[PDB]
């Protein structure tokens, strides 16, 4: 297991333009294309991303690409966020890779405004951050996702993976 394995798990691989969990137009590995309702909007997007005229189609190995674009962009806004890089830099390789679970699900921004999650990952009181966690619109939404994700910050395990 490693972030990218986690990730394809979570996200799954569709080939065609699609909504996510959030009604929001996504393809490929949880590549999100717009928060726009048009869908010619978001096909514009696909088209920029990809760098050609789709027919809101793309292969599979234009889905790897974006994704390992989209696990970079990840670990840069961690790396480049004052709230999130003390936390990144404090973690273990399994626990770094749920950090980047999350950004990669919400964003730089909303994770980085986790503020007392983050205090108790630093900290490393896991159990607590695992509460703390959970009491979130985020697990509200993607209950299994999130479990797993906290999991994996709760044990510094790929248990919740395997
Ligand atoms: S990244 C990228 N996408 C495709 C599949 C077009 N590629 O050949 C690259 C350059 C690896
Ligand atoms: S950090 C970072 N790298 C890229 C260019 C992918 N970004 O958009 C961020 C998130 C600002
Ligand atoms: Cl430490
Ligand atoms: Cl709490
Ligand atoms: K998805």
């Amino acid at each position: 297991m490693n972030i990218f394995e986690m990730l394809r798990i979570d996200e799954g691989l569709r080939l065609k333009i699609y909504k996510d969990t959030e009604g929001y137009y996504t393809i490929g590995i949880g590549h999100l294309l717009t928060k726009s309702p048009s869908l010619n909007a978001a096909k514009s997007e696909l088209d920029k991303a990809i760098g050609r005229n789709t027919n809101g189609v793309i292969t599979k190995d234009e889905a790897e690409c974006l994704f390992n674009q989209d696990v970079d962009a990840a670990v840069c806004g961690i790396l480049r966020n004052a709230k999130l890089k003390p936390v990144y830099d404090s973690l273990d390789a399994v626990r770094r890779a749920a950090l980047i679970n999350m950004v990669f699900q919400m964003g730089e921004t909303g994770v980085a405004g986790f503020t007392n999650s983050l205090r108790m990952l630093q900290q490393k009181r896991w159990d607590e951050a695992a509460v703390n966690l959970a009491k979130s619109r985020w697990y509200n939404q993607t209950p299994n996702r999130a479990k797993r994700v906290i999991t994996t910050f709760r044990t510094g395990t790929w248990d919740a993976y395997k």
